[PDB]
């Protein structure tokens, strides 16, 4: 069921500072070699008055390069797939949730993200657009039964210095799966390109699993 290439495609309904938005992409990778790339399109709401980095990391995590001997809980939940639920919380008390609900259908990898940022400043980095990418991340995973998943993600600045997020996600597979011990998770997601207003975005990231 997961090929050594998969597509999928993803939507997200959003608002940030209540601002209302929508999204929708294609994306496609290995999901065994850790790499994917996606094309998010703003379809209601662009363009959009906040930093397009808020929104990045929640466009896939069937696609992380996984070792043998640790237990590849999300691919193995296919074809019935899984759903996550995350909370950033900032630095400066911008707060975001996201809930997904990913799954396979007629070979590719279906995507539904609903977002809700509130509580940003609206002169820190994420309202006046001052973020210029996340940096390399490192994900510690531990196990109803369930994985979960702490990070601590810096978001460079435009001029200078670092705003921080900590997150905290929560996988649940729609079927029993079998869940690995602790692990970490290396990241680093990356804008590829993007037109001037941030409508049209281009996204890569790298994956894998190790042993801590």
């Amino acid at each position: 069921v997961i090929k050594e290439f998969m597509r999928f495609k993803v939507r997200m309904e959003g608002s940030v500072n209540g601002h209302e938005f929508e999204i929708e992409g294609e994306g496609e990778g290995r999901p065994y070699e850790g790499t994917q790339t996606a094309k998010l399109k703003v379809t209601k709401g662009g363009p959009l008055p906040f930093a397009w980095d808020i929104l990045s990391p929640q466009f896939s995590k069937a696609y992380v390069k996984h070792p043998a001997d640790i237990p590849d809980y999300l691919k193995l939940s296919f074809p019935e797939g899984f759903k996550w639920e995350r909370v950033m919380n900032f630095e400066d008390g911008g707060v975001v949730t996201v809930t997904q609900d990913s799954s396979l259908q007629d070979g590719e990898f279906i995507y539904k993200v609903k977002l809700r940022g509130t509580n940003f400043p609206s002169d820190g980095p994420v309202m006046q657009k001052k973020t210029m990418g996340w940096e390399a991340s490192t994900e510690r995973m531990y196990p109803e039964a369930e994985l979960k998943g702490e990070i601590k993600m810096r978001l460079k600045l435009k001029d200078g210095g670092h705003y921080d997020a900590e997150v905290k996600t929560t996988y649940m597979a729609k079927k029993p799966v079998q869940l690995p011990g602790a692990y970490k998770t290396d990241i680093k997601l990356d804008i590829t390109s993007h037109n001037e207003d941030y409508t049209i975005v281009e996204q890569y990231e790298r994956a894998e699993g190790r042993h801590s």
